[PDB]
Parts: structure tokens; sequence; C-alpha cells
């Protein structure tokens, strides 16, 4: 990949792998989310944040700070097929003075048509205590120059789906997958559960009959609390409707909420 | 990637991704096994295959992994370019072997090697069978004529009868279940998932202080989408060796057996 001419965004092409596709011989949404992470991490390396940290800035490393996702919203129009080339463009923007947004646009490498778009919100956490830490300036200065000055949104529309508030799923859930546990392949380089794993866990409670006859169009996922290496998760889903579902991930023990989300599915 | 000049092997470069590395910021052995599968699949596409030949598809025959042996000297770091070369070799009526060599794309040094055994099986009855002359003739042209081994030992450590782990196991990870990300395009559990499951029963203290050097894994039966697996490990031994067994949580049916060798970091 490479930075664009103005140095305010990063672009990269990926060839969809054999093990990256599902039943339809097209990329899974988890493969997509992994590619968004990879282009985001290559964008960080191209602006001088080395591979000694997981896309953390130089001042973040001095403060023992890491990045944590607060929200993820992905919309796919066409999933790339096995062997197809997909080009992803990514950029960052501070959101006033609370968090940081990372957006992506996915395109067909040949025709240039937009096949997908994503947006995410990020906050910082102390890697040792695992407490969310407030940005008291200085950190913003270290990366402001790397953001577009004028607002640039992947979802520029008024009242788009990425801005919607998510309610908490009421018991009893219509569908469930219980006793989900992460394995070592689910962890990132900081030994935290990869943000993509929670997408896989939310989708575990969707009935196979929906998965086989419909395609995932939109997923919005809020991250409230991290799942630890020794935690057990329960995935709950209820139909709210195109098929729409409300999702909740909670710890098997005490029932503490870790994620809430919604998904929209289109018939094939 | 591309076939080599003689068309008897296939080569491909890969850039190690952020999500493909572990705590050491180097590729996990599961990432390596996924890349071996990918270059093996691309080799098959380059020679006109599906995996299956014309006569295999008429006889309802498929290829299935019987054994996998991987040895890693240096795991590539996040961002490093790794070049993998792969080829197949006939084993007569027994089946076929697929070998791989991993190299540092910059220096050319061999950083790893792998070998696998494949047997034919009727897709309906699940019965393993000998390779017929008609089937063999359909793929011998794509194999090197002179034998070419990734492990050119006469009495190699890759090939040896793995014993069955005796109960009680020293270590265990129980109730492992595959999720949709663990399935391949045919909705079968990906062969690499079994490596991840075997490694789940290794104590974290060994993982943090040691690097995996050798893994040998036998495949006896496939885990279904609705199955639950138990991973069992016992130390057999600066080097630590373990004996492994994967079995179904219910009836205790064996699905895999293996061994791993680890070296202090
Ligand atoms: C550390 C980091 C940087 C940029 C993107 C991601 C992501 O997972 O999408 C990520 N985890
Ligand atoms: C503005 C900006 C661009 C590329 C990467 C980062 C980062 O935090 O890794 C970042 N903050
Ligand atoms: C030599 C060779 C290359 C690629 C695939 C096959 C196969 O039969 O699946 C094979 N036998």
């Amino acid at each position: 990949g490479s930075l664009t001419e103005d140095g305010l965004s990063y672009k990269e092409k990926f060839v969809v792998r054999s093990y990256e596709v599902g039943s339809n011989k097209t990329a899974t949404v988890e493969t997509i989310a992994n590619l968004l992470q990879e282009v985001g991490c290559n964008h960080a390396q191209s602006v001088g944040f080395s591979t000694d940290g997981f896309a953390t800035t130089t001042t973040m490393r001095k403060l023992h700070l890491i990045w944590v996702t607060a929200r993820m919203h992905i919309e796919i129009y066409k999933y790339p097929a096995w062997g197809d080339v997909v080009e992803i463009e990514t950029w960052c923007q501070s959101e006033g003075r609370i968090g940081t947004r990372r957006d992506w646009i996915l395109k067909d490498s040949v025709t240039g048509e937009v096949t997908g778009r994503a947006t995410s919100k990020w906050v910082m956490m102390n890697q040792d205590t695992r407490r969310l830490q407030k940005v008291s300036d200085d950190v913003r200065d270290e990366y402001l120059v790397f953001c577009p000055q004028e607002p640039r949104l992947a979802f520029p529309e008024e009242n788009n789906r990425s801005l919607k508030k998510i309610p908490k799923l009421e018991d009893p859930a219509q569908y469930s997958m219980i006793g989900l546990k992460p394995r070592r392949a689910d962890l990132d380089m900081n030994q935290h559960v990869n943000n993509v794993t929670y997408i896989g866990w939310v989708l575990e409670s969707i009935p196979q009959e929906i998965v086989d006859t419909h395609e995932l169009q939109v997923i919005t996922l809020d991250y409230r609390r991290e799942c630890q290496q020794d935690d057990v998760v329960d995935s709950l889903t209820t139909t709210t409707s195109d098929s729409q579902f409300l999702h909740l991930l909670r710890l098997s023990g005490d029932g503490q909420e870790i994620n809430r989300g919604t998904t929209l599915w289109r018939k094939k």
C-alpha cells in the first residue's frame, strides 16, 4: 500500500484468500474486519508509528496507553470473491476532543465502484490497569497533522445508520449461543481479545437458515467492556423486523454486558 | 504467486499481517499453516485442478490429510516478506505427499519446512482407498520426477508412530467448539483449527518462555460443526516435548494425536 498524494489517507490492495471465504466463495465479514485492521495498521506505520507498538503513537507508548474500540459500523454492498482484488482507503479524524474516528472505503480495484464502507470510534486505555484514560491535549498534537483538516466522513448522509442508538436486548432472547470462549488465535499482539472476535461471537447466535438464505448488509457493534482470556461469553439475538436483529454479548457468569449491536440482512 | 520455470513447483510471497502475529510480534504457527494451505491451493489452481482430478470426481473420491509435520527455525516478524515454495510427490498406491520450504524473502535463508501426507477417500462411504493407476496418471505429470524431500533425512523425526495419550492427562482444555470463522468454504472445520486446539492445552508458562520448533499432527477423524472437543497434553521430556490428543467431549472418540517440541527463548 501507500499514503495518498496529500498524505492524509492510506490505500492498499488485497487479494482474497481461499481460507478467507465462506459458503458463497466470497469474503466473510470477519475477513473484511481483519483487512480494515491491517490497512489501519499500515497507515500508522507509513506516518512513523513503528511495528514496536500496535498502531500506538510515540506519546501513547511513553504513557503505557493502547487503542480500544468503542463502536464499529460496517456496510457491505458486494463481498469480494475468492481471488478478487479489493482496494481499501483509510483515514483518521479527532472527534472534537473525546475520541478518534477511523473510516474506510472499500472499492472494486478494477471498476472503482464502492463495494463497502466502515466507520469506528476509538478511545485510549492504560495497558497495565486497563482503565480508560482521558486525553489532556499533547497527544492530539502528535497526530493532528496526519488527519484531514476538513471533515471527511465515510457515512456523510444525514441520519445515516452509523449514528443510531442501540437498545439493550430484553430476556428472553429468541436465539442464543452459550459458552463461547476465546482461544490463543483470538488474541492480538497485546494479548487482548481481537475486536474482530466479538463480530464472530455476535454472529454465532444468528440461525443457520438465515445465514444460508440471506447476506449480511450492515453490522453496528458497541464495545462496553472487554472479554478477558479466562471469560466465557453468551451471544443473544432477537429479530426486530430484509431481516433485522438486535444482539447482546454478556459474560456467562454474572451476566455483565460486554457488547450490544444490530445487523441487517438482505435475501439472496 | 506463480509456477516455477519447470512447472513442477509453485512459489508465493506473503507480507505478515498485524492480526497474524502473537505476543512476540512474529507469525503464529497457525498463520504459517494457513499460508501453507493457501500456496497449496494456488498451486492446484495453476495446474487446472478444483484438489480433485476428472477420474476422482467420477468415482466420488476426495483427498484428505492424514498427517502434517511443520518445523520452524525463525518465525517471520510483522511486516516481513515470507516466500513459500510447494510441490507434490507420488507415494504409489498409498497416496501423495505435499512439501513446503519457507524462506526469508530478503536473505534467501530457509526459515522453515513442512511435509504432509494425503490419502484418497470415497466422499460418501468415508472409506479410505488405494490410488488407482488411472487416477495416479492424471497427476504424475505435475510432480517432480526425481524425488524431492523437504526433510531429506533417511530416518526423519517427521515419520514415527505417535502413541495414544494415557489418562489422566497432565494438562487439558475442555469444551472447545468451532465457530463459523473456523470453517472452510465447504463448511468443514479447517485443518488449521486442530493445530490451535492442540496448542490450547499447553501451559501459558511454556508459551511465554519458549518457542514452538516442531509439530507433528495425525488426523484420524474430522470434527463436525456441532461437535465439542477436549484437548489433552502430557510432557514427555532447555527443550520441552509434549504428547497431545484431541477427542470428542461426548463419547471420547479420537480425532487427532500429535507431538510438539519447544525450545527456551
Ligand atoms: C490498532 C488498530 C489500528 C487500526 C485499526 C484497527 C482495527 O482493528 O480496525 C486496530 N486494532
Ligand atoms: C492520525 C493517525 C494516522 C495514522 C495512525 C494513527 C495511529 O494512532 O496509529 C493516527 N492517530
Ligand atoms: C501434483 C499436484 C499439484 C496440485 C494438486 C494436486 C492434486 O491432485 O490435488 C496434485 N497432485
